[PDB]
């Protein structure tokens, strides 16, 4: 394992198919995460944050490309409207103190270039687990039931669509979690459209306060075009 405490540290992982990023882009506090480089589970080692109400940071693992980073042979940036399947597998452990969640994050746009990053488009969170009275952005629109579980649908417009499904109970884990089916809920309320293009499929944890000892384990994120 390696050690990350560099702002924008990264690693690429499981032979270039997925890269884990430190990424603390809301704070100057520190933060360290020991990556496994075969599969890209991380612990996070430090984490000082108390950064109020904005979040401080998200570690994590992705698939495709984040703001021009793409990860290899990912297939991304693809239409919503060329894809048949997606779906993703991941395993947290949480903790008991701080203020974070366990939420994946996934960007869309309408355009290919990520470098400039994601506006104009969407970004779509699925909340899995969290501590300390943390909420999504926006408004509750909705609760509905989507991929064997019932969530509630927050949603924000803001320089880009904010969607967030927030599990109405917490869970550590999901194995082939179907992500089309909640890309096709987005774009049936309008928050999606079916001609913009999925970036890229990222996991790991927002943190607002604190965040040492969660873990992430297990990623894997398939893809299949029409």
């Amino acid at each position: 394992t390696v050690e990350l405490c560099g702002r924008w540290d990264a690693r690429d992982v499981a032979g270039g198919r997925y890269r884990v990023i430190n990424n603390v882009w809301g704070a100057e506090t520190a933060q360290c995460i020991e990556v496994g480089l075969e599969t890209g589970n991380f612990t996070i080692t430090r984490a000082d944050h108390d950064n109020g109400n904005n979040v401080a940071a998200y570690p994590a693992i992705y698939f495709g490309c984040h703001w021009g980073a793409c990860t290899s042979n990912s297939g991304l940036p693809r239409r919503v409207q060329e894809l048949s399947d997606v779906r993703t597998s991941w395993t947290l452990t949480p903790i008991t103190t701080g203020r974070w969640n366990a939420a994946y994050d996934i960007w869309f746009s309408p355009v290919t270039n990520s470098g400039n990053g994601y506006s104009g488009g969407a970004e779509l969170m699925i909340w899995l687990n969290w501590n300390g009275g943390v909420m999504p952005g926006g408004s509750r629109v909705a609760t509905v039931e989507l991929a064997g579980a019932t969530w509630e649908v927050w949603y924000a417009d803001w320089d880009w669509n904010y969607i967030a499904y927030r599990r109405t109970t917490p869970t550590t884990s999901v194995s082939e979690l179907d992500l089309k089916a909640f890309i096709d809920d987005a774009v049936a309320r309008g928050y999606i459209r079916p001609e913009w293009y999925l970036h890229a499929v990222e996991t790991g944890f927002e943190l607002w306060e604190g965040g040492a000892g969660l873990r992430s384990a297990d990623f894997s994120v398939t893809v299949q075009k029409l």
